[PDB]
């Protein structure tokens, strides 16, 4: 009794925080266009899904687990919901850890190649390839034919009427070896290796602009304590090509001119005048190149801090789903072996908590989604 | 093994739905292209046309899925036969919205943009579907045959839920088609509407009358015929220039009426001249353009009248089937008189799209543009 309350209870409070939480993180988008990005577009579709969750699968379990003994084909349909959701949510995860991928990767075509249009197809591919593996089981991948066996030999007619279970009417084969092993870990997988590689490319795209900083600098102090020209011009040279290399406008055109107009004495050979460009060309980087380096570095820096939320994201999805997928797997390879009921709930408790955390770490991680929630909160609902 | 019969039912609902969705279709992606269409109306008509691609894409498989099937548990025919009553209850007040969205117009000019907001005909959608959901979900919720199924079932010696051939009938309460859907939420929407385009008609034609009357007033018409411009005047980027056509204008019937406070016909007669230069420079602009604007009015208003008479005559006649069951069980009613009626209710879905394209010239040039730029297969006619 008190248990089942319990159940009821924890269940009612995951759905109570996951579906506000999700219709405000889709409200959040709506309204605000700062977000109205790939990546956002496909976090709306990771909220759907979650409210979800909470709006059919939540009740869906109360209902079942409070009512009585089902047909196999009641119990068989409401298993399946939770099946698309959560498979929708691995695919938008997927799309995300792309998209992100593609903006460093690809950064001057990214705009023509990932379009809206795109995007939308994208989207819908989750959610048709969502319900084609969380349909699967309707089409016949059950235990409708094990169930009808032990039916008859009972003996009673009909269709089974049996406690709605889902290891009684989910196949574990199609669990583990479809479901888990095929359409969940590679996207897992894969995800962790995109995101390992985002990182790697925006660390390496960071040191990349410092070298060329560095280099300009350095080569300063070539230029300025040289005794022949052949120093000054090893010196101009790898300065220019460091600025054509960080140039990929007009500050660079400003100084790679000045880097010309120094480079043109260093053919006839003089070095006391190169020394007039040099005090020049530090004129030139401290009007003009200090942006783009501070610019680039504070925009490489907003691409890394996106990118570990959206990381910490995934993390917390594996995290809340692995546990029900080693029961999955345990139950399936280890029939004989037993496992606590407590460590079956808390794992069922985790996959629907999982719909509620997004929202909160949106709020505490990405800063426009904080300054939304609160002008939402406060323009409609504040007391 | 399957009948001709059955072949031609299967064929003539598969064709009415593959005419019904990509229509309706099409018309939810002219209003969302086309800015022109961002208006209250229109915003209806997507809700309407939502419905109408849900019984070409639900209602009609899930019929043909009921016929060649087998015998069905209660349940199981009872939530099939619910999806039809929530998206034909859809549409009456998809369409109720649409006349007095129509009304309000005409009606209320001036404070129309005020009053009716983007966000209120969102909310009138919602509730639309909300109303729709809860008279459509009824049947579900208790009002049905399943106490007069059971008794048959155990009369019979059945155990367990009823099994039976899947008929609407048999599981949809009589009482509640003819006294909750048809009585209380068909019948009254359809006759407020009726009243609506009525009262939608006499506006236009009146305002239209009155131009004509001002119109006319001013070229028949020395004090009884300044009087009746100035009257007429009164009644009566371009806001400037009808305002100074006006200025113009009323400043040359000033002038004129300067000289009837003395009493000169003569000089009066180089104001008329003036007055008519006046007229055929400046107030012809007014006219047309009133005239073009309220005989639009009136030309969308027949197209969405035409709707409703297509609607009524397509549903009417499976409303007074279910009425004559009702109240004469003992009646013998001809299965092709069914059949047609039926056929009408899901052929229905198929019109609007149809008529709005021969009636209504903004979705005709969006259509076009769509299939152009999107459903064209030109090789095929350079093939041939
Ligand atoms: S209690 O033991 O009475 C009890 C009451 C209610 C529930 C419950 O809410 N169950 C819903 C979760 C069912 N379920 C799944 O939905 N999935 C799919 C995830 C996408 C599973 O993979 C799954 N595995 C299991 C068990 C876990 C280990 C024991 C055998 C299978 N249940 C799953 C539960 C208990
Ligand atoms: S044939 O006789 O085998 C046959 C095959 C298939 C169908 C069929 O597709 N029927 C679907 C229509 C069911 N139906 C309704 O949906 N509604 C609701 C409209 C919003 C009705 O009101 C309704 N009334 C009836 C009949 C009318 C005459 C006999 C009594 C009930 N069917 C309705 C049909 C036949
Ligand atoms: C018992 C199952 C019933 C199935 C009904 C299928 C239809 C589902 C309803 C969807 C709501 C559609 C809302 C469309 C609003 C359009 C708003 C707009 O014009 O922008
Ligand atoms: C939210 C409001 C209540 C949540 C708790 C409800 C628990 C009911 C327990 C009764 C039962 O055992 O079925
Ligand atoms: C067996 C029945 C299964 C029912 C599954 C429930 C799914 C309901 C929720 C969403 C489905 C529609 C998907 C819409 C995605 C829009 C995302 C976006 O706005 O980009
Ligand atoms: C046998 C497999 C069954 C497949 C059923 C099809 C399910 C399709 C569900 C939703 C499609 C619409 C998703 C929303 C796409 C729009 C994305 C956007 O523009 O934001
Ligand atoms: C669109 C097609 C509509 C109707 C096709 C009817 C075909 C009838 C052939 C029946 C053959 C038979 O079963 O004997
Ligand atoms: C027009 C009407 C011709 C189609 C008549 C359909 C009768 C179907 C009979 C059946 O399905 O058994
Ligand atoms: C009978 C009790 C159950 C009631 C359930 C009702 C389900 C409501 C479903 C959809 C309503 C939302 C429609 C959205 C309209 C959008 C209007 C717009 O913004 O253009």
């Amino acid at each position: 009794s008190a248990f089942q309350a319990a159940y009821i209870g924890i269940e009612v409070l995951i759905a109570l925080v996951s579906v506000p939480g999700n219709v405000l993180v889709i409200w959040a988008v709506k309204v605000n266009q700062a977000l109205r990005d790939a990546t956002f577009c496909f976090i709306v579709s990771l909220a759907v899904a979650d409210v979800a969750v909470g709006a059919l699968v939540i009740p869906l379990a109360i209902l079942i687990n409070i009512g009585p003994q089902t047909y196999f084909h009641t119990c068989l349909m409401v298993a399946c919901p939770v099946l698309i959701l959560t498979q929708s949510s691995i695919l938008a995860l997927l799309a995300i850890a792309v998209d992100r991928y593609l903006r460093v990767k690809i950064p001057l075509r990214y705009k023509m190649v990932v379009t809206p249009r795109r995007a939308a197809v994208a989207i819908a591919g989750c959610w048709i390839l969502s319900f084609v593996v969380g349909l699967t089981p309707m089409f016949g991948w059950n235990n409708l034919s094990a169930v009808e066996r032990a039916w008859a030999a009972a003996g009673s007619m009909g269709e089974p009427v049996i406690k709605c279970e889902f290891e009684k009417v989910i196949s574990m084969e199609y669990m583990v070896y479809f479901n888990f092993f095929v359409w969940v870990l590679p996207p897992l997988l894969l995800m962790v290796l995109i995101y390992l590689e985002v990182f790697y490319l925006i660390r390496k795209q960071l040191a990349d602009l410092e070298d060329n900083w560095e280099t300009l600098n350095d080569n300063l102090k070539v230029i300025e304590k040289a005794d022949n020209a052949a120093q000054v011009k090893d010196a101009l040279t790898k300065m220019r090509a460091a600025a054509l290399d960080a140039q990929k406008r007009h500050g660079f055109d400003i100084l790679v001119g000045q880097i010309d107009d120094a480079l043109k004495l260093a053919n006839e050979g003089k070095v006391k005048e190169a020394q007039a460009a040099a005090e020049q060309l530090k004129t030139t980087r401290n009007a003009y190149i200090q942006k783009y380096l501070e610019r680039a570095r504070s925009t490489l820096q907003k691409e890394l801090k996106i990118a570990k939320s959206l990381a910490l994201i995934l993390f917390l999805f594996a995290l809340s789903w692995l546990p029900l997928h080693i029961l999955n797997c345990i139950t399936l390879f280890c029939p004989s072996c037993h496992k606590p009921s407590i460590l079956t709930y808390i794992a069922i408790f985790l996959t629907h908590g999982n719909s509620a955390m997004n929202p909160i770490v949106y709020a505490f991680r990405i800063q426009k989604f904080r300054v939304t929630f609160l002008k939402i909160w406060n323009d409609h609902f504040r007391c």
